[PDB]
Protein backbone atom coordinates (compact mmCIF):
# COMPACT_ATOMS: atom_id res chain seq x y z
CA UNK A 1 0.00 0.00 0.00
CA UNK A 2 0.93 3.55 -0.78
CA UNK A 3 0.87 6.10 1.92
CA UNK A 4 0.93 9.38 0.27
CA UNK A 5 1.79 12.49 2.70
CA UNK A 6 2.11 16.07 2.46
CA UNK A 7 4.13 18.57 4.20
CA UNK A 8 3.24 22.25 3.57
CA UNK A 9 6.20 25.26 3.22
CA UNK A 10 3.98 28.15 5.25
CA UNK A 11 4.42 25.51 8.53
CA UNK A 12 7.76 26.53 9.17
CA UNK A 13 6.70 30.09 10.43
CA UNK A 14 4.28 28.75 13.06
CA UNK A 15 5.21 29.87 16.84
CA UNK A 16 6.92 27.29 19.27
CA UNK A 17 5.87 24.11 18.83
CA UNK A 18 3.84 24.43 15.57
CA UNK A 19 6.81 25.24 13.89
CA UNK A 20 7.81 22.26 11.51
CA UNK A 21 10.75 21.72 9.28
CA UNK A 22 11.41 18.95 7.13
CA UNK A 23 13.67 17.14 9.70
CA UNK A 24 10.72 16.45 11.91
CA UNK A 25 9.57 13.71 9.59
CA UNK A 26 9.88 10.32 10.35
CA UNK A 27 11.77 8.79 7.06
CA UNK A 28 10.25 5.48 7.41
CA UNK A 29 6.87 6.77 7.94
CA UNK A 30 5.52 7.51 4.82
CA UNK A 31 6.20 5.62 1.22
CA UNK A 32 6.08 9.42 -0.14
CA UNK A 33 6.43 12.74 1.09
CA UNK A 34 5.13 15.30 -1.09
CA UNK A 35 6.31 19.29 -0.72
CA UNK A 36 3.73 21.88 -0.92
CA UNK A 37 4.08 24.20 -3.06
CA UNK A 38 5.87 25.19 -6.02
CA UNK A 39 4.90 28.44 -7.70
CA UNK A 40 5.05 28.84 -11.85
CA UNK A 41 6.53 31.87 -13.08
CA UNK A 42 7.17 33.12 -16.56
CA UNK A 43 5.36 30.00 -17.34
CA UNK A 44 8.18 27.64 -15.59
CA UNK A 45 8.03 26.40 -12.15
CA UNK A 46 9.85 28.04 -9.83
CA UNK A 47 10.54 28.11 -5.66
CA UNK A 48 7.82 29.83 -3.46
CA UNK A 49 9.54 30.39 -0.16
CA UNK A 50 12.69 32.23 0.32
CA UNK A 51 14.28 29.18 1.78
CA UNK A 52 12.74 26.46 -0.25
CA UNK A 53 15.90 25.15 -2.03
CA UNK A 54 17.03 25.01 1.42
CA UNK A 55 14.08 23.02 2.77
CA UNK A 56 14.11 20.75 -0.63
CA UNK A 57 17.53 19.50 0.43
CA UNK A 58 16.40 19.26 4.29
CA UNK A 59 13.37 16.87 3.04
CA UNK A 60 15.66 14.90 0.47
CA UNK A 61 18.38 14.37 3.21
CA UNK A 62 15.76 11.79 4.57
CA UNK A 63 16.19 9.25 1.68
CA UNK A 64 19.58 8.84 3.18
CA UNK A 65 17.99 7.19 6.00
CA UNK A 66 15.02 5.31 3.87
CA UNK A 67 16.36 4.57 0.74
CA UNK A 68 13.08 3.76 -0.77
CA UNK A 69 11.41 6.65 0.53
CA UNK A 70 10.16 8.60 -2.62
CA UNK A 71 9.61 12.25 -2.93
CA UNK A 72 7.52 14.72 -5.15
CA UNK A 73 6.88 18.43 -5.58
CA UNK A 74 3.65 19.82 -5.71
CA UNK A 75 2.58 22.79 -7.87
CA UNK A 76 -0.35 24.80 -7.33
CA UNK A 77 -2.22 24.99 -4.07
CA UNK A 78 -5.16 26.51 -2.53
CA UNK A 79 -3.02 30.35 -3.00
CA UNK A 80 -2.65 29.73 -6.55
CA UNK A 81 -5.21 31.09 -8.68
CA UNK A 82 -7.42 28.45 -10.49
CA UNK A 83 -7.13 31.11 -13.55
CA UNK A 84 -3.16 31.02 -13.43
CA UNK A 85 -3.42 27.54 -14.28
CA UNK A 86 -5.99 27.50 -16.67
CA UNK A 87 -4.39 30.35 -18.94
CA UNK A 88 -0.81 28.28 -18.72
CA UNK A 89 -2.68 25.19 -19.79
CA UNK A 90 -5.51 26.54 -22.52
CA UNK A 91 -2.34 27.60 -24.88
CA UNK A 92 -0.43 25.03 -26.34
CA UNK A 93 3.01 27.17 -26.16
CA UNK A 94 2.74 28.53 -22.77
CA UNK A 95 1.87 24.97 -21.45
CA UNK A 96 4.99 23.13 -23.85
CA UNK A 97 7.40 25.52 -22.11
CA UNK A 98 5.93 24.62 -18.11
CA UNK A 99 6.32 21.16 -19.44
CA UNK A 100 9.76 21.34 -20.50
CA UNK A 101 11.01 23.27 -17.42
CA UNK A 102 9.82 20.48 -15.02
CA UNK A 103 12.26 17.92 -15.39
CA UNK A 104 15.38 19.43 -14.74
CA UNK A 105 13.92 21.55 -12.50
CA UNK A 106 13.13 18.27 -10.29
CA UNK A 107 16.31 16.85 -10.90
CA UNK A 108 18.65 19.55 -9.49
CA UNK A 109 16.66 19.72 -6.31
CA UNK A 110 16.44 15.93 -5.96
CA UNK A 111 12.55 15.04 -6.53
CA UNK A 112 11.06 11.84 -7.96
CA UNK A 113 8.57 13.43 -8.81
CA UNK A 114 5.33 16.41 -9.93
CA UNK A 115 2.34 16.30 -8.35
CA UNK A 116 -0.50 18.73 -9.69
CA UNK A 117 -2.60 20.22 -7.54
CA UNK A 118 -4.90 22.75 -9.65
CA UNK A 119 -7.77 23.46 -7.72
CA UNK A 120 -9.93 23.15 -9.22
CA UNK A 121 -10.24 23.03 -13.37
CA UNK A 122 -13.80 24.06 -14.46
CA UNK A 123 -15.95 23.08 -17.25
CA UNK A 124 -13.79 25.12 -20.12
CA UNK A 125 -10.43 23.59 -18.52
CA UNK A 126 -11.03 19.82 -18.72
CA UNK A 127 -9.99 19.14 -22.28
CA UNK A 128 -6.53 21.47 -21.38
CA UNK A 129 -5.77 19.39 -18.13
CA UNK A 130 -6.45 16.17 -19.97
CA UNK A 131 -3.64 17.86 -22.85
CA UNK A 132 -1.19 19.26 -19.52
CA UNK A 133 -1.90 15.18 -17.86
CA UNK A 134 -0.79 13.61 -21.24
CA UNK A 135 1.90 16.08 -22.96
CA UNK A 136 3.83 15.89 -18.88
CA UNK A 137 3.30 12.20 -18.72
CA UNK A 138 5.05 11.75 -22.68
CA UNK A 139 7.97 14.23 -21.59
CA UNK A 140 8.74 11.76 -18.23
CA UNK A 141 8.93 9.10 -20.26
CA UNK A 142 11.35 11.04 -23.00
CA UNK A 143 13.75 12.35 -19.92
CA UNK A 144 14.21 8.13 -18.60
CA UNK A 145 15.49 7.52 -21.70
CA UNK A 146 18.72 9.38 -20.21
CA UNK A 147 19.43 6.64 -17.93
CA UNK A 148 17.81 8.04 -15.25
CA UNK A 149 14.48 6.38 -12.89
CA UNK A 150 11.40 8.45 -14.73
CA UNK A 151 9.91 10.65 -12.48
CA UNK A 152 6.18 9.95 -11.24
CA UNK A 153 3.59 12.16 -11.93
CA UNK A 154 0.51 12.14 -9.64
CA UNK A 155 -2.83 14.68 -9.18
CA UNK A 156 -4.81 15.58 -6.44
CA UNK A 157 -8.66 15.78 -7.81
CA UNK A 158 -12.16 16.71 -5.88
CA UNK A 159 -14.02 14.65 -4.20
CA UNK A 160 -16.91 16.40 -5.15
CA UNK A 161 -19.20 15.05 -7.85
CA UNK A 162 -20.18 17.87 -9.74
CA UNK A 163 -16.66 19.57 -9.64
CA UNK A 164 -15.36 15.93 -10.72
CA UNK A 165 -17.97 15.98 -13.42
CA UNK A 166 -17.59 19.61 -14.77
CA UNK A 167 -13.72 19.06 -14.53
CA UNK A 168 -12.21 16.28 -15.42
CA UNK A 169 -11.55 13.60 -18.02
CA UNK A 170 -11.47 10.55 -15.23
CA UNK A 171 -11.00 7.76 -17.64
CA UNK A 172 -7.96 9.39 -19.93
CA UNK A 173 -5.98 10.93 -16.90
CA UNK A 174 -6.31 7.73 -14.72
CA UNK A 175 -4.14 6.09 -17.95
CA UNK A 176 -1.38 8.88 -17.59
CA UNK A 177 -1.12 9.40 -13.57
CA UNK A 178 1.09 7.10 -11.89
CA UNK A 179 -1.66 7.94 -8.80
CA UNK A 180 -4.76 9.84 -7.90
CA UNK A 181 -5.36 11.79 -4.78
CA UNK A 182 -8.61 11.96 -3.73
CA UNK A 183 -9.60 15.27 -1.64
CA UNK A 184 -11.99 12.92 0.44
CA UNK A 185 -11.97 15.95 3.47
CA UNK A 186 -13.84 19.04 1.68
CA UNK A 187 -17.73 17.76 2.20
CA UNK A 188 -19.04 20.55 4.36
CA UNK A 189 -17.37 23.41 6.01
CA UNK A 190 -17.14 25.80 2.64
CA UNK A 191 -19.51 28.39 4.25
CA UNK A 192 -22.69 26.82 4.44
CA UNK A 193 -24.80 28.10 7.63
CA UNK A 194 -25.25 24.49 9.28
CA UNK A 195 -22.76 22.36 11.54
CA UNK A 196 -21.69 19.42 9.80
CA UNK A 197 -18.82 17.07 8.96
CA UNK A 198 -16.40 17.47 6.13
CA UNK A 199 -15.11 14.48 6.21
CA UNK A 200 -18.10 11.28 6.38
CA UNK A 201 -17.07 8.18 5.72
CA UNK A 202 -20.90 6.89 5.10
CA UNK A 203 -23.64 9.20 4.17
CA UNK A 204 -25.83 8.11 7.18
CA UNK A 205 -29.43 7.26 6.73
CA UNK A 206 -30.08 10.79 8.50
CA UNK A 207 -30.87 14.52 6.93
CA UNK A 208 -29.54 14.22 3.35
CA UNK A 209 -29.84 15.73 0.38
CA UNK A 210 -25.75 15.42 -0.41
CA UNK A 211 -25.95 12.15 -0.54
CA UNK A 212 -22.99 12.24 -2.42
CA UNK A 213 -21.04 14.33 0.24
CA UNK A 214 -18.92 11.25 1.81
CA UNK A 215 -16.05 9.54 1.15
CA UNK A 216 -17.46 5.84 -0.13
CA UNK A 217 -19.36 7.68 -2.44
CA UNK A 218 -16.67 9.24 -4.05
CA UNK A 219 -14.61 6.53 -4.40
CA UNK A 220 -17.63 4.56 -5.79
CA UNK A 221 -17.80 6.94 -8.26
CA UNK A 222 -14.36 7.47 -9.58
CA UNK A 223 -14.34 3.60 -10.02
CA UNK A 224 -17.20 3.52 -12.14
CA UNK A 225 -16.22 6.38 -14.23
CA UNK A 226 -12.84 4.29 -15.22
CA UNK A 227 -10.25 5.00 -12.80
CA UNK A 228 -8.20 1.79 -11.73
CA UNK A 229 -8.80 1.41 -7.84
CA UNK A 230 -4.82 0.64 -8.39
CA UNK A 231 -4.13 4.30 -8.76
CA UNK A 232 -6.86 5.96 -6.53
CA UNK A 233 -5.28 7.05 -3.25
CA UNK A 234 -8.13 8.20 -0.35
CA UNK A 235 -7.23 11.25 1.13
CA UNK A 236 -7.48 11.30 5.31
CA UNK A 237 -7.25 14.85 6.80
CA UNK A 238 -5.04 15.64 10.11
CA UNK A 239 -7.04 18.47 10.78
CA UNK A 240 -10.36 19.78 12.06
CA UNK A 241 -12.98 22.33 10.73
CA UNK A 242 -14.62 24.40 13.50
CA UNK A 243 -17.46 26.19 13.88
CA UNK A 244 -18.92 29.49 16.28
CA UNK A 245 -22.69 28.33 17.20
CA UNK A 246 -25.26 30.24 16.53
CA UNK A 247 -27.55 28.96 19.20
CA UNK A 248 -27.23 26.49 22.40
CA UNK A 249 -28.48 23.43 19.85
CA UNK A 250 -25.08 21.22 19.47
CA UNK A 251 -26.62 18.23 17.20
CA UNK A 252 -26.78 17.90 13.63
CA UNK A 253 -28.16 20.87 11.61
CA UNK A 254 -27.30 23.26 14.62
CA UNK A 255 -27.68 26.70 13.72
CA UNK A 256 -23.97 28.47 12.81
CA UNK A 257 -23.10 32.03 13.16
CA UNK A 258 -19.53 31.36 11.15
CA UNK A 259 -16.31 29.91 11.55
CA UNK A 260 -14.66 28.58 14.77
CA UNK A 261 -12.00 31.06 16.45
CA UNK A 262 -8.57 30.51 15.08
CA UNK A 263 -6.00 27.99 17.20
CA UNK A 264 -3.21 29.34 19.18
CA UNK A 265 -0.81 27.82 16.41
CA UNK A 266 -2.53 27.83 13.24
CA UNK A 267 -3.99 30.92 13.38
CA UNK A 268 -6.85 30.42 10.63
CA UNK A 269 -10.32 30.69 11.68
CA UNK A 270 -12.30 27.53 10.69
CA UNK A 271 -9.55 25.20 10.99
CA UNK A 272 -7.18 23.29 14.02
CA UNK A 273 -4.29 21.06 13.74
CA UNK A 274 -5.02 17.92 15.24
CA UNK A 275 -2.56 18.68 18.11
CA UNK A 276 -4.45 21.72 18.84
CA UNK A 277 -7.50 19.60 18.84
CA UNK A 278 -5.89 17.04 21.20
CA UNK A 279 -5.92 20.75 23.80
CA UNK A 280 -9.42 21.82 22.73
CA UNK A 281 -10.55 18.08 23.88
CA UNK A 282 -10.01 18.64 27.42
CA UNK A 283 -13.18 20.11 29.10
CA UNK A 284 -15.15 19.60 25.70
CA UNK A 285 -18.45 17.31 25.05
CA UNK A 286 -17.22 14.65 22.60
CA UNK A 287 -20.01 12.89 20.37
CA UNK A 288 -19.52 10.74 16.94
CA UNK A 289 -22.22 10.16 14.06
CA UNK A 290 -22.89 6.64 14.35
CA UNK A 291 -23.86 6.15 10.54
CA UNK A 292 -21.21 8.61 8.88
CA UNK A 293 -18.56 7.08 11.78
CA UNK A 294 -16.28 10.39 12.45
CA UNK A 295 -16.44 12.43 15.60
CA UNK A 296 -16.89 15.92 16.82
CA UNK A 297 -16.76 17.80 19.60
CA UNK A 298 -18.02 21.08 21.41
CA UNK A 299 -16.74 23.60 24.46
CA UNK A 300 -18.96 26.38 24.89
CA UNK A 301 -19.88 28.05 21.61
CA UNK A 302 -17.41 25.86 19.98
CA UNK A 303 -18.16 23.25 17.31
CA UNK A 304 -15.17 20.79 15.79
CA UNK A 305 -15.38 17.74 13.21
CA UNK A 306 -12.63 16.06 13.03
CA UNK A 307 -10.63 12.67 12.93
CA UNK A 308 -9.07 10.79 15.79
CA UNK A 309 -7.35 7.52 15.60
CA UNK A 310 -10.40 5.41 15.38
CA UNK A 311 -11.99 6.96 12.69
CA UNK A 312 -8.78 7.21 10.65
CA UNK A 313 -8.25 3.41 11.13
CA UNK A 314 -11.89 2.79 10.17
CA UNK A 315 -11.29 4.71 6.86
CA UNK A 316 -8.21 2.55 6.49
CA UNK A 317 -9.74 -0.34 6.65
CA UNK A 318 -12.34 0.49 3.83
CA UNK A 319 -9.83 1.43 1.59
CA UNK A 320 -8.10 -1.89 1.75
CA UNK A 321 -11.33 -3.41 1.88
CA UNK A 322 -12.14 -1.26 -1.39
CA UNK A 323 -8.56 -2.59 -2.26
CA UNK A 324 -7.22 0.68 -3.49
CA UNK A 325 -3.68 1.81 -4.09
CA UNK A 326 -3.55 3.59 -0.68
CA UNK A 327 -4.25 6.61 1.82
CA UNK A 328 -2.73 10.26 1.20
CA UNK A 329 -2.72 12.31 4.21
CA UNK A 330 -2.90 15.91 4.65
CA UNK A 331 -0.92 17.05 6.38
CA UNK A 332 2.29 15.58 8.41
CA UNK A 333 2.69 19.00 9.76
CA UNK A 334 -0.93 19.23 11.20
CA UNK A 335 -0.57 15.92 13.05
CA UNK A 336 0.85 15.64 16.70
CA UNK A 337 4.43 15.36 14.95
CA UNK A 338 6.37 16.31 18.19
CA UNK A 339 4.23 13.52 19.88
CA UNK A 340 3.50 16.36 22.92
CA UNK A 341 -0.01 17.27 22.91
CA UNK A 342 -2.09 14.43 22.33
CA UNK A 343 -1.23 12.01 25.32
CA UNK A 344 -0.08 8.71 24.53
CA UNK A 345 3.56 9.45 23.50
CA UNK A 346 3.84 8.93 19.93
CA UNK A 347 5.02 10.82 17.22
CA UNK A 348 2.56 11.32 14.61
CA UNK A 349 -0.23 9.45 16.11
CA UNK A 350 -2.86 9.82 12.96
CA UNK A 351 -0.77 9.01 10.42
CA UNK A 352 0.50 6.52 12.18
CA UNK A 353 -2.67 4.41 13.06
CA UNK A 354 -3.39 4.88 9.20
CA UNK A 355 0.27 3.32 8.68
CA UNK A 356 -0.51 0.25 11.41
CA UNK A 357 -3.50 -0.67 9.15
CA UNK A 358 -2.50 -0.42 6.26
CA UNK A 359 0.70 -2.71 7.52
CA UNK A 360 -2.10 -5.71 8.53
CA UNK A 361 -2.26 -6.60 4.84
C1 LIG B 1 4.64 33.30 -8.23
O1 LIG B 1 4.80 33.72 -9.57
C2 LIG B 1 3.98 34.88 -9.87
C3 LIG B 1 3.93 35.05 -11.38
O2 LIG B 1 5.24 35.16 -11.88
C4 LIG B 1 4.52 36.10 -9.11
O3 LIG B 1 3.69 37.26 -9.36
C5 LIG B 1 4.34 38.42 -9.82
O4 LIG B 1 5.21 38.93 -8.79
C6 LIG B 1 6.12 39.92 -9.28
C7 LIG B 1 7.00 40.35 -8.12
O5 LIG B 1 6.26 41.01 -7.10
C8 LIG B 1 5.39 41.08 -9.94
O6 LIG B 1 6.05 41.38 -11.16
C9 LIG B 1 6.37 42.78 -11.29
O7 LIG B 1 5.31 43.45 -11.96
C10 LIG B 1 5.57 44.88 -12.06
C11 LIG B 1 4.38 45.70 -12.47
O8 LIG B 1 3.14 45.23 -11.94
C12 LIG B 1 2.19 44.97 -12.94
O9 LIG B 1 2.95 43.93 -12.44
O10 LIG B 1 0.87 44.53 -12.64
C13 LIG B 1 -0.15 44.96 -13.54
C14 LIG B 1 -1.21 43.91 -13.32
O11 LIG B 1 -2.48 44.28 -13.78
C15 LIG B 1 0.29 44.95 -15.02
O12 LIG B 1 -0.75 45.44 -15.84
C16 LIG B 1 1.51 45.80 -15.20
O13 LIG B 1 1.91 45.86 -16.56
C17 LIG B 1 2.59 45.13 -14.38
O14 LIG B 1 2.95 43.88 -14.87
C18 LIG B 1 6.65 45.10 -12.98
O15 LIG B 1 6.92 46.49 -13.20
C19 LIG B 1 7.75 44.44 -12.27
O16 LIG B 1 8.58 44.41 -13.27
C20 LIG B 1 9.85 45.01 -12.69
O17 LIG B 1 9.64 44.07 -13.70
O18 LIG B 1 11.00 44.51 -12.01
C21 LIG B 1 12.20 44.81 -12.63
C22 LIG B 1 13.27 44.20 -11.75
O19 LIG B 1 13.08 44.51 -10.36
C23 LIG B 1 12.27 46.32 -12.74
O20 LIG B 1 13.57 46.72 -13.05
C24 LIG B 1 11.32 46.71 -13.85
O21 LIG B 1 11.39 48.09 -14.11
C25 LIG B 1 9.95 46.35 -13.44
O22 LIG B 1 9.24 47.43 -12.83
C26 LIG B 1 7.68 42.96 -11.99
O23 LIG B 1 7.78 42.20 -13.20
C27 LIG B 1 3.90 40.93 -10.26
O24 LIG B 1 3.14 41.84 -9.48
C28 LIG B 1 3.31 39.51 -10.15
N1 LIG B 1 2.64 39.26 -11.40
C29 LIG B 1 1.94 38.17 -11.70
C30 LIG B 1 2.25 37.55 -13.07
O25 LIG B 1 1.14 37.64 -10.95
C31 LIG B 1 4.47 35.78 -7.61
O26 LIG B 1 5.13 36.80 -6.87
C32 LIG B 1 5.10 34.41 -7.27
N2 LIG B 1 4.72 34.05 -5.91
C33 LIG B 1 5.64 34.03 -4.97
C34 LIG B 1 5.15 33.96 -3.53
O27 LIG B 1 6.84 34.06 -5.23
Amino acid sequence: YKLICYYTSWSQYREGDGSCFPDAIDPFLCTHVIYSFANISNNEIDTWEWNDVTLYDTLNTLKNRNPKLKTLLSVGGWNFGPERFSAIASKTQSRRTFIKSVPPFLRTHGFDGLDLAWLYPGRRDKRHLTTLVKEMKAEFIREAQAGTEQLLLSAAVSAGKIAIDRGYDIAQISRHLDFISLLTYDFHGAWRQTVGHHSPLFAGNEDASSRFSNADYAVSYMLRLGAPANKLVMGIPTFGRSFTLASSKTDVGAPVSGPGVPGRFTKEKGILAYYEICDFLHGATTHRFRDQQVPYATKGNQWVAYDDQESVKNKARYLKNRQLAGAMVWALDLDDFRGTFCGQNLTFPLTSAVKDVLAEV
